[PDB]
């Protein structure tokens, strides 16, 4: 269920223009990361993903979410099982 | 179905503080607990679960509008936001 | 609007994180809290329930000093990190007595 890469990009555009609005703007404001619940500075937070943009995922507010690099990583390393382990850990 | 893990995270922390801070992810405006809803980002009918990463707080509006307004009409509804 | 960029160095933020740590040990900052005064709200609390605030973020250049250092409540100290520069006016012009 792989998408092409001028499709990849189609929506990593829809991404920087989301990421430059007020939504966006604001929601770094806050601070507040989507999954940990922990307050960073809007610079350590970063826009993922929930459906990947290689799987169909679109870059809308419905599917995208702030996130700090920390979660953000463990989330692309960890494994299905562990990411769960680590949010119910917390 | 997922129904159980869902009326769960209603009873946990992490979405306790959640609803108390009272974002909307959507419109990203604060509400009580009275105005926010829990929604699924990932429908829950494309086989989306209910796990911290797939649930958040979202206004009355912003949930039902979500929950009722085509396709072309709920991408009208952000752009007014 | 013209405007420009500040950046704030990886060493200054620990430079700065240290001289809290130290500053959170003196006789000067433990009297300040043994007073119970939140800051920003003025309602009294029990010196542990207060924590130390910049009011200047240290990641927006502020400086770890008895000047912009502050005991705030739980409360109070998220919320000023959560909540826009509107939210925050309104929220404290909220508090009555
Ligand atoms: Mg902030
Ligand atoms: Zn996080
Ligand atoms: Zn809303
Ligand atoms: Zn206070």
């Amino acid at each position: 269920v792989e998408v092409s890469e001028q499709e990849v990009k189609r929506e990593k555009e829809k991404a920087r223009e989301l990421r430059r609005s007020q939504w966006w703007k604001n929601r770094i404001a806050r601070g507040i990361c989507h999954y940990c619940g922990e307050i960073f500075p809007p610079e350590e937070l970063t826009m993922d993903h929930l459906v990947p943009v290689v799987r169909g995922g679109k870059s809308t507010r419905g599917n995208v979410v702030p996130a700090c690099k920390e979660c953000n990583n463990r989330k692309k390393y960890l494994l299905p099982v562990e990411w769960e382990e680590y949010l119910d850990s917390l």
